[PDB]
């Protein structure tokens, strides 16, 4: 499939974050540059996307919060992201992966800034998406 934006557009449960991204792009030059980055095939990124189960339509996010969902160095898959991994984001802050092994589970249970990961490793041509339980927050 397509770039990070196109893949985000392909999931009904991710429409509210998409709406925020698109509205941000039409709001400011910063917002437009963020959307252009998501569609740039010469970069790689890791985009954490809060699902509509934790983000409503009446919870307008700031541009800084939106951009903080993009770990902007490279694509980090499930099997790259161990306990204590810190990820630099586009706004200059850091996300923290925490992770332990419940021996019963088929995979490690992991969190990003304490948010549950609901789906790992959704591929895009210029990045990877992980769906999370609720939005991240820029400091």
């Amino acid at each position: 499939s397509g770039n990070l934006l196109q893949v985000l557009m392909s999931f009904p449960s991710l429409t509210n974050f998409l709406t925020e991204v698109l509205a941000y792009s039409n709001s400011s030059a910063r917002g437009r540059a963020f959307l252009e980055h998501l569609t740039d095939l010469s970069i790689r990124g890791t985009l954490f996307v809060p699902q509509n189960s934790g983000l409503g339509e009446n919870e307008t996010l700031s541009g800084r919060d939106i951009e903080h969902h993009l770990a902007n160095v490279s694509m980090f898959f499930y099997n790259d992201l161990v306990n204590g991994t810190t990820l630099q984001t586009r706004v200059g802050s850091k996300l923290l992966i925490t992770a332990s092994q419940d021996p019963l589970q088929p995979t490690e249970t992991r969190f990003v800034d304490g948010r549950a990961i609901l789906q790992w490793d959704i591929f895009a041509s210029n990045g990877i998406i992980h769906v999370i339980s609720r939005p991240l927050k820029a400091p």
